[PDB]
């Protein structure tokens, strides 16, 4: 087999790798180094939901957003409430949410006498999964994968922080947004500014505390977060729009738990499944990938779904199709927790799994493609022949977690699957920026010598 | 040298060991598998607080909660502000600090003409280390290292969920708590209830929302759960007592956010450091070494200490003492953090310095023993002979972690000192509970080498 243990020594000290490959043609582990070990699979994880969405749901499953009401329409008025269900779609734009809306005033509906009702029942309990990093979750890239998500759960802020050292950065929200940013932040010198942190702290109802400093920066820049409650940011949002339709409107937000019959109005479908999985595989999306691992569990169930009844579902579904996961631990679909544990033999069997049916499934299209397209159009481990355009691969990168799951052609024709987790790589601070030279090193290295072996 | 890998074998599949240890004596490596691995360190990281505590603060060090104001007494009124300083003690209870106001009426106040202000100041940023997870913040034992702690930042409330399915369970929070938890939790039937989860969502205030379901209980379900606005929750607390000892107070609670000057009126002080390092090591007190890692940058850079300063203090005085930290990671003090990353090498020298510097630390004798006290009294691994009334050792558990670092004597009485981290230990689904038999004849086996070695 290749000697990983030789090219892990220019790994930074410290770290662990576990990398395991087989020769699929052959079907001959010509890799095997720490392969049982239970690592942090970070974004790979989003394999074994694509897997499990592809079984479960199937290519023509949609998610619904819909319009409903038990009111009868009447002179132009609806006499009774609006309810607006929402299924978890990630892809639904503020514009579709406004054009499913248009449709109350095709229909004549000038005016809604009743409440604005949310059905967001299909998932349940939070709608963050456990072990997920507590500082990480104002940022757009955590934001909530939960039943009412408008542009991805994020918004931006406008800063200026062109002041001089001790003066309060100018940090606006833009009219769009239903948010408060409250608190202050200070610029801070060249020699405070190497030590500074923005704290963000978040209250009931988006609003979002900041403290602590920033460097001075000339120019005007956004900073983005996430959206925390997504039920209040979706009401609002509604509201905002039926104003800019003339459809008056004058009652109470209500939040049920349990779905809500009614009869339906209208309805926005999202693209079907192979298009989500696409943009979740290329784009290492956490929150498609934790969408489709809930819509999962509530279609196979027919049950409201929480991040523990996704864990099942996905396990139930793969297990199906003779994969073992032992006790790993598949805490979400994403990969973001840090409480998951997946060993590199688990990741390739699923990936085995992957090339034996790509004639039904079709999941190889969705990899990343080195020096192409996804988080590998630039990967300088991965951007020379004979591994560019030919390596395609899941990331998988978290702090200190640089993993890499995926499969190429080597020099006889025949394709090899792989699985690269590497944990523990550090070679700064906490808030510094991770020199990436060793990894490129590693990475070109491991891929050349699986394409001659 | 010892063959740990051989031992390693009756641990869970998929589970990582780095194991490291010194005959002290001989000055001889006896067991070094893994031993440069960056792994979770869990609460043994509490060894590096407790080393640079005892460096930094010294055997004296008290915490320090005091009243001040800048008002005369005149006729029986405080004809000014009151102002009370907290500054971390891990170890101040509600029945200390009434005894403290108790002082105000000594000294003949009866009423305060002006407003309740505390001074936090001495700690900065968040209370929180970055890297922890945020579905444990609810709990007790990671409730938050603030500035105000009063009994340890926790309180308890019952659920009477001893009724049929479909009941709402009854919440019973005892009245001295300035809390609120509401919400409406059912009982679920033996088919549904597999499929329950019991949740806890927290709003602004400390008021926190129950949701969700739980079999029918046949003893009444406690909830301990952490205080989240530690500043809330202390002036609620104080106006409580205040009343309670008959000083009028009509004013506004103030939190201004910086250092509070006014006449030193009353000072309680903590237990001193060797009492508090005891508590912290043989119980593994998570708010007795996060306050500490901050009183100590407090006290060494001379400014409020955020758990950034708390890293930059703790590695510059172990430095200094010899310690060479490398790249590793210390996002807290007491090892809370999923961003944690030290080698179990790292671990052995701070023990070495500790043996070697036992005249004047003193902090031997602060390990729990095997089979006698603190976390390791009932360890089933230790407490046969030769281990049981030897073995001396931190533990340090998260989930998947499982760790020991400490000291023994060997068959020939001479010391040895030794690191064992276990990370990635599972041995079912996430919420079950772990199986302990594999770690128990693991540990069993590795003293019992490093006993006979």
């Amino acid at each position: 087999m290749i000697n990983v243990s030789d090219l892990t020594q220019k790994l930074p000290e410290g770290s662990n790798a576990g990398v395991i490959a087989k020769n699929i043609n052959q079907n001959q582990i010509i890799a095997d180094y720490n392969g049982s070990t239970f690592m942090l699979p970070a974004s790979t994880q989003k394999v074994f939901t694509a897997v499990a969405a592809k079984l479960a749901l199937g290519d023509q499953f949609q998610f619904e957003t819909a319009l409903l009401s038990n009111g009868k329409i009447q002179n132009g008025n609806l006499d009774g409430n609006l309810i607006v269900s929402f299924t978890g779609d990630p892809d639904l734009t503020r514009g579709q949410l406004y054009s499913l809306l248009a449709e109350l005033k095709k229909q004549g509906i000038k005016k809604i006498n009743g409440d604005l009702v949310l059905d967001t029942s299909v998932f349940s309990s939070h709608d963050r999964g456990l072990g997920w990093i507590w500082n990480d979750l104002t940022m757009c890239f955590n934001s909530p994968p939960a039943a009412a998500n408008i542009d991805n759960n994020c918004f931006y802020a406008e800063l200026d922080a062109n002041k001089n050292p001790g003066e309060i950065v100018k940090i606006n929200v833009p009219a769009q947004f239903p948010i408060q940013v409250f608190g202050q932040v200070y610029v801070a010198d060249s020699n405070e500014a190497p030590y500074c942190q923005l704290d963000v702290v978040v209250h009931d109802n988006n609003r979002y505390q900041v403290k602590g400093c920033l460097a001075r920066q000339y120019k005007p820049f956004g900073l983005s977060f996430a959206v925390q409650n997504t039920d209040a940011y979706a009401a609002a949002i509604i509201q905002r729009q039926l104003r800019k339709l003339g459809i008056e409107f004058n009652g109470k937000v209500l939040l049920p738990q349990k779905p809500q019959q009614g009869q339906l109005l209208a309805k926005h479908l999202s693209k079907p499944l192979p298009d989500l999985l696409k943009k979740m595989m290329k784009k290492s999306d956490n929150q498609i990938a934790d969408s489709l691992f809930r819509a999962v569990a509530f279609n196979y169930y027919k049950r409201p779904a929480s991040f523990q009844l996704g864990t099942l579902a996905v396990k139930s579904i793969l297990q199906k199709q003779g994969i073992r996961f032992g006790n790993s631990i598949l805490a979400d679909g994403s990969g973001l927790s840090r409480h998951n544990l997946v060993a590199p033999k688990t990741m390739l069997s699923v990936l085995e799994y992957i090339a034996k049916n790509e004639d039904k499934l079709h999941l190889m299209e969705t990899f990343p493609i080195a020096g192409v397209d996804g988080t590998i159009s630039g990967r300088g481990g991965l951007i020379s022949p004979p591994l560019v355009k030919n390596v395609i691969a899941k990331t998988g990168s978290l702090k200190g977690v640089y993993n890499l799951a995926g499969f190429m052609t080597n020099a006889r024709g025949e394709k090899v699957a792989f699985v690269q987790f590497i944990n523990g790589y550090s070679t700064g601070d906490l808030e510094s920026k991770t020199k990436r030279a060793p990894l490129v090193q590693f990475e070109r290295n491991l891929y050349n010598e699986l394409y001659k072996y």
